[PDB]
């Protein structure tokens, strides 16, 4: 190992429902008191306080480990570019990475970025679930690609505003997912992670070293495969069902909640996620 690095009291965070602390559930309550077409209550009613999961996310538990303030502007369903899964937000507010990056902007409204903040980036399950879910048309090779580029250009767009520190989470083991197993599509989000992950590293490692960033490199995929391969270990046992079905429709909750890797069809359970942030916040001195 190297030396770890130095402390984080701020972080920014950007990305999907695998980060959102709230956002999502804020966003549609507004969206449904204002009539707005096509608006749904996400994530639901199956959900603990409004984070697509039965506890905090991965971001929450590594603010709380590092003794970090969380500004967390994640919402669920954000694909890496501007807009979102959810078709019927676009008209209201981007909320893909790249609309979360250019609101943060604006409400800095000309007043300096927080040189000391770590800038936290988790974000593309969306880009494979939207593709695969309206056919899209993209080879899977350019649509990796396409969620490589725009992950770049939002260190991009937040180095050259004056943000400095960074982690950007890999994709996740998008195989796995209950929903991608269900589909018959495991080869495919395979396919398309494995390009993501391997291109991702290699080109945010050059902006690190051009911009002079401290970026660091999340990789999940190595964390989630190595909890599966091990499972007990952890205290975990059901890897593969949800805790929470919600496909076709909502059933009862399982007894036994952390010992189950999967909450809904798409989302980790706390357990996970407390796994995935204490990982997360390894890299880091308190
Ligand atoms: C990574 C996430 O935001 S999971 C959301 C999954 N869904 C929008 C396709 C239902």
């Amino acid at each position: 190992t190297s030396p770890l690095l130095a402390p984080v009291r701020q972080i920014h965070a950007f990305g999907d429902s695998y980060s959102d602390n709230g956002e999502s559930q804020r966003l549609t309550r507004e969206m449904l008191a204002k009539g707005i077409a096509g608006a749904q209550a996400l994530p639901g009613e199956v959900y603990w306080q409004g984070r697509w999961s039965n506890g905090p996310t991965a971001v929450e538990v590594l603010a709380r480990q590092l003794g970090a303030q969380l500004a967390d502007h994640a919402v669920g369903g954000a694909k890496s570019g501007a807009d979102n899964y959810y078709g019927w937000m676009s008209a209201y507010r981007h909320t893909g990475l790249a609309g979360q990056v250019d609101a943060y902007l604006a409400t800095l409204d000309g007043k300096p970025v927080d040189g000391q903040a770590l800038h936290f980036i988790f974000v593309s399950a969306n880009d494979f679930f939207e593709h695969e879910d309206f056919a899209g048309e993209q080879p899977l090779e350019q649509l990796a690609g396409s969620s490589v580029a725009n992950i770049r250009a939002a260190v991009q767009r937040l180095g050259e505003a004056g943000a400095r520190r960074f982690l950007v989470v890999s994709s996740t083991d998008l195989s796995v997912v209950p929903a991608v197993v269900a589909g018959n599509r495991v080869e495919r989000a395979q396919r398309y992670l494995q390009a993501v992950n391997a291109s991702l590293p290699i080109q945010l490692a050059a902006l690190r070293k051009t911009r002079g960033l401290e970026l660091s490199w999340f990789d999940h995929l190595t964390f989630s495969r190595h909890l599966r391969r091990n499972p007990a270990r952890y205290g975990l046992v059901e890897l593969d069902a949800p805790c929470q079905p919600t496909q076709p429709s909502v059933r009862p909750a399982c007894a036994n909640p952390d010992q189950y890797y999967f909450w809904d069809e798409w989302n980790p359970t706390r357990r996970v996620h407390q796994l995935a942030g204490e990982a997360m916040a390894a890299r880091y001195a308190r």
